[PDB]
């Protein structure tokens, strides 16, 4: 009855993607249900309300900025509604009604993901402290930083992800931005965040691109490295675990310049929301997981 967009997030952890446990969709669909947006047929087959997400996020990985697009029945205080049905680490955050024409999936262009990790993923392999004691460096944080901007620009990325040959097209991608935040301290522990931006990912493009600096900085591999991975010649990059991966923001920075959308596409009012969904569910859960499972100090010993 009205096609809306909604921004919504959610931590990654417990689940199987997005789309054997359960999936983010699972408990919205459910929530769609309950709340009386959506019939029972439609939950069953989520085309009959045309259903699109514009992320596949894949198992465990977080979001703060997913945005999905459907038809549902405009009831009052919507968001109210859907959230009720939610748990804690789920929430929709805006909605925005759209034109029925609309596909969420299809029409965005930019993606912008974060990656949070415990800060020994940076602490070379002799010289430096190899317990948590470790603190980033100015210097190492520099290195790490001038090797994530090597990766800025154009680049066949063949040997970042699987099943793709080097002269195949759909192998080269587009990176915006990308670098290393300065590292902050959760009770004894240091992490930092890394965040990148492209127009596009490929299956674990950036989790073997993490993994490669991780690498290179950790010194169980020069520098080199990372100017050969492009060349035609298979080499097999590092991939770092997926835990820390957030989808952070879905960009329609190019939808005007293409089409001219009830209300415009921009989440400003969210914005607070977002950052404290950021700070309350997704950044602590990951931070719990390094602290009690670790995840990063198991990845790092198979290096």
């Amino acid at each position: 009855k009205r096609k809306i967009v909604l921004l919504m997030a959610y931590s990654g952890k417990g689940y199987h993607g997005m789309q054997q446990f359960k999936t983010i969709e699972d408990d919205l669909v459910s929530a769609l249900v309950r709340s009386g947006c959506i019939p029972e047929n439609h939950g069953e087959d989520m085309r009959k309300m045309s259903f699109q997400r514009c992320a596949r996020t894949a198992k465990g990985v977080s979001a703060a900025g997913q945005v999905v697009s459907l038809k549902v029945w405009l009831i009052d205080d919507i968001l109210e509604k859907i959230n009720s049905h939610l748990p804690s680490h789920i929430r929709i955050l805006g909605l925005k009604r759209v034109t029925g024409g609309f596909n969420s999936k299809n029409r965005c262009d930019a993606r912008t993901y974060c990656y949070l990790l415990p800060t020994f993923a940076f602490a070379h392999k002799d010289r430096d402290v190899q317990d948590e004691t470790y603190r980033l460096s100015a210097e190492t944080l520099q290195q790490v930083n001038r090797l994530l901007a090597c990766y800025k620009g154009t680049h066949n990325f063949h040997n970042f992800t699987s099943q793709k040959g080097p002269q195949d097209p759909s192998a080269c991608r587009y990176i915006l931005e990308m670098y290393c935040e300065e590292p902050f301290v959760r009770e004894g522990l240091e992490f930092a965040v890394i965040r990148v931006k492209g127009q596009s990912f490929m299956m674990h493009q950036i989790r073997k691109m993490v993994g490669l600096v991780v690498a290179i900085v950790k010194g169980y591999a020069p520098e080199s490295v990372l100017e050969r991975s492009w060349g035609t010649e298979k080499v097999d990059v590092p991939k770092a675990p997926g835990l820390g991966l957030v989808l952070e923001r879905v960009h329609f920075e190019k939808y005007n310049q293409r089409f001219g959308l009830h209300e415009p596409l921009d989440w400003a009012q969210e914005e607070g929301k977002v950052a404290a969904f950021k700070e309350e569910h997704i950044y602590p859960t990951i931070i719990g997981t390094e602290r009690d499972e670790r995840s990063m100090a198991q990845w790092l010993s198979t290096l």
